[PDB]
């Protein structure tokens, strides 16, 4: 009944591991180095947690050694390892190949060493494999769980963000293709999770560093920006709270209703300024130490970009998502409190 989770040192994954340990699962995480594993073991201080070292998911048969050692005990797999790096300079090598090869490697390791043992795979995809990046602000587009990013390999590399979104799209397509072609040989059922921009506190306060993971660095950077910084007030994207994401991944292997589902995790539109507005409203004593409030945002004019039809997802998951104001508040509070400022 052990649970394998790839890329276990990341922002989302550390919350998933917390949830797994709350529920008394035996957890095997993969991280890139023994230093990372050692630090994490001390953070959780939980005998049910172990780490195996997978230094590069893109490399040949990267997950075979794990299934050689642990094949018999791994009943569930959470495939969360994929690069989220909008500073990548080599878009093929740093984003697209690791996303795809990581996914192929995990599924082929399962097929070779535990085709009848692994019951469920929950894969972290993204809403990036559902939405169209240049239409995030297009109210004529309605997304649902059957919508696909139409990006092709030919136009994937327009910029770093389209390339990231393509890595997620192409990886997920390979996931469903594998499932299609191996229906009778491998018993696992797949569930894919599709978060939008993930905000919320780091799982451990000590992990609040000068620069955070890419998506929370949006908030962290605005929070530390000079008062005179120009902040955009036009619609940016959809968000979801990291704690909702983590909860969904664990439900993903537990609930039969989630078999063969793509789950679209969005809970609200925002601009940069809507984030800043939370700083000023909730920490008024620090006004002037970050950019100012301005209520003239796209959101407040009823402008939210592409439409999100995730009713099926919400009905399947049943639990209520965390609202934007709380997600931002909790992110900001953790940072300011760590800094000894509130
Ligand atoms: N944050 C979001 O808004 C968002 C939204 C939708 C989906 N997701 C997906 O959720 C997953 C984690 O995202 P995150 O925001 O938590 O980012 P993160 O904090 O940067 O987590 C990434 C984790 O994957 C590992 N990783 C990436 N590339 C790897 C590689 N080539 N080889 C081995 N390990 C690798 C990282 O290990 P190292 O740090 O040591 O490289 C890290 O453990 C990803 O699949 C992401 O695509 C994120």
């Amino acid at each position: 009944m052990s649970v394998l989770i790839s890329g276990a040192s990341g922002y989302i994954a550390k919350h998933i591991v917390r949830v797994l340990l709350e529920q008394n699962y035996k957890v095997i995480g993969t991280v890139r180095s023994q230093d990372k594993a050692d630090k994490l073991l001390k953070q959780y201080n939980n005998p049910n947690l172990s780490y195996e070292i997978v230094p590069e998911i893109a490399n040949l048969d990267a997950f075979d050694d794990i299934f050689k050692k642990h094949g018999k005990e791994i009943k569930y797999v959470i495939h969360a390892a994929s690069p989220v790096n909008f500073g990548a300079k080599d878009l093929e090598k740093d984003l697209v190949i690791p996303a795809i090869n990581g996914t192929k490697n995990m599924f082929e390791a399962i097929k070779k060493y535990a085709p009848d043992t692994v019951e469920r795979v929950v894969m972290t995809a993204s809403w990036a494999s559902i939405m169209t990046p240049h239409r995030q602000n297009d109210p004529t587009l309605t997304l649902d769980e059957e919508t696909w990013n139409p990006v092709t390999e030919e136009n994937a590399y327009e910029n770093v963000f389209t390339a990231y979104c393509a890595s997620k799209t192409f990886a997920e397509k390979e996931a469903w293709k594998f499932v299609k072609e191996n229906s009778d040989a491998v018993k696992f059922k797949l569930t894919t999770i599709h978060p939008s921009f993930v905000f919320g506190p780091q799982n451990f306060d000590e992990d609040v560093t000068k620069k955070l993971n890419e998506t929370c660095e949006i908030i962290n950077g605005l929070l530390h920006a000079p008062f005179d910084t120009k902040v955009e007030k036009t619609h940016f994207s959809q968000f979801i709270d990291v704690r909702d994401v983590a909860k969904t991944h664990v439900l993903g292997f537990q609930k039969d209703e989630l078999i063969n589902q793509r789950l679209l995790l969005c809970n609200g539109a925002f601009s940069q300024q809507d984030i800043v507005n939370v700083f000023n409203e909730d920490f008024p004593e620090l006004k002037g130490q970050f950019p100012p409030e301005d209520k003239d945002t796209d959101l407040n004019k009823g402008v939210t970009g592409c439409k999100i039809d995730n009713e099926k997802t919400k009905k399947l998951l049943a639990f209520e998502f965390t609202p934007f104001h709380k997600t931002i508040h909790d992110t900001v509070y953790q940072i300011l409190h760590k800094e000894g400022r509130v």
